[PDB]
DNA sequence: GCCACCGGTGGC
DNA sequence: GCCACCGGTGGC
């Protein structure tokens, strides 16, 4: 295996949750990372 | 065929 | 136990 974020991209930088996209308003339930804060390496295979 | 997203689970 | 990657696929 599993990769690990970058750690520098804008994305992974961000401290805070973005509260409007869909896995921010299911925080509770969804086991998914806050839109604006997945790491652009990551969403590369 | 695309892609948002469910949910199992690896890594800590 | 929590976080959130990532395989698979429902819904389009
Ligand atoms: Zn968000
Ligand atoms: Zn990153």
């Amino acid at each position: 295996g599993k990769r690990k974020r970058c750690g520098v991209c804008e994305p992974c930088q961000q401290k805070t949750n973005c509260g409007e996209c869909t896995y921010c308003k299911n925080r509770k339930n969804s086991h998914q990372i806050c839109k604006k804060r997945k790491c652009e390496e990551l969403k590369k295979k």
